[PDB]
């Protein structure tokens, strides 16, 4: 599958992005 | 491709890692 | 829970780092 790739990827940076946030986030909730 | 669909799908699983971990440290 | 919880945000915050790369990095192989 090769357009498949694109596919988990996309969702993959996107998930990260959401994971950074959070990170920073959470970081600033509790400091 | 296999070879490409397989990195992918490392970032997917490490995306989530990520954001479980970050669910762990809001949670205390 | 107290400022251990500050730590595993620094885990999750470099772990998204990793798979950005990795979503990259798959990303080149096309």
């Amino acid at each position: 599958e090769p357009e498949t790739a694109l596919l988990v990827a996309f969702v993959a940076y996107y998930t990260a992005l959401i994971a950074l946030i959070f990170a920073i986030l959470a970081t600033r909730r509790l400091c």
